[PDB]
């Protein structure tokens, strides 16, 4: 009793989140991000906003709700990267995760998929991964070493002024989406609307313990997103 957010209406809060804060990029979610592309989907951006930063073209291609104009405004003034990442257990490659994805899709079925997300804050340098499973993908501590190497490939790719590193944080200590299948999706919304609020958000240490009141809490953001969204238009980046 607090549904399944799909790929339409994660791209929809996100858009809403770029009017609050305009810092964030709503990048689409069609086709997602994968465990096995997120890197190169991220330096890639990065890259195409440095072509910006020196009125150069772009490589990268035009997502499909926005016109050049508008995604070169978005690349000049973002600050973060919200990636939402769709993951199934099975799937070894990114052939077959998109095959695998399309299928359930194309079967309105579930599944074990799952979201995480992953903020690329450029102004902190700061890489956040927020799995509402905990260790759906792979224990925390070798995703922390993964994103660690990353965070060393983004120091070359996406130099600062002082050679300040990219650091890492994984924000779930314990399992947040406790008795719940279909909440994923909210929950990076959540974590993610937190993380804008005060990006060292401390919410996740503050939660109930009860996993229905917390899932209450969640049912409230669901549903204030839900009326903000209502009038905003359909399949259309915001203007930067
Ligand atoms: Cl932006």
């Amino acid at each position: 009793l607090v549904p399944a957010w799909d790929s339409d209406i994660i791209f929809k809060c996100l858009c809403y989140f770029h009017t609050l804060y305009p810092g964030l990029i709503p990048l689409e979610t069609f086709p997602p991000a994968t465990i096995f592309n997120f890197k190169q989907k991220i330096i890639s951006i990065l890259e195409d906003k440095k072509a910006v930063l020196r009125g150069e073209p772009i490589k990268g291609p035009l997502p499909i709700c926005c016109s050049k104009e508008n995604y070169r405004r978005h690349l000049q003034r973002t600050t973060l990267l919200p990636v939402f990442m769709w993951y199934h257990p099975t799937p070894k490659t990114l052939s077959d995760t998109m095959q695998t994805m399309k299928q359930l899709a194309i079967k309105g079925s579930v599944g074990a998929s799952h979201w995480l997300l992953v903020i690329v804050d450029i102004q902190a340098r700061r890489l956040v991964y927020f799995d509402s499973l905990y260790n759906y993908v792979m224990p925390p501590e070798n995703m922390k070493k993964e994103l660690q190497s990353f965070a060393q490939q983004l120091d070359q790719v996406y130099p600062a002024y002082d050679s300040k590193k990219f650091s890492v944080k994984i924000a779930a200590k314990e399992v947040i989406q406790r008795g719940s299948g279909s909440s994923c999706g909210a929950w990076c919304c959540q974590f993610l609307h937190w993380y804008l609020k005060d990006p060292l958000t401390d919410a996740l240490n503050d939660l109930p313990v009860d996993s229905v009141e917390r899932h209450e809490n969640l049912a409230s953001f669901v549903q204030a997103c839900e009326a903000a969204v209502q009038d905003l238009p359909e399949l259309s980046w915001p203007e930067a």
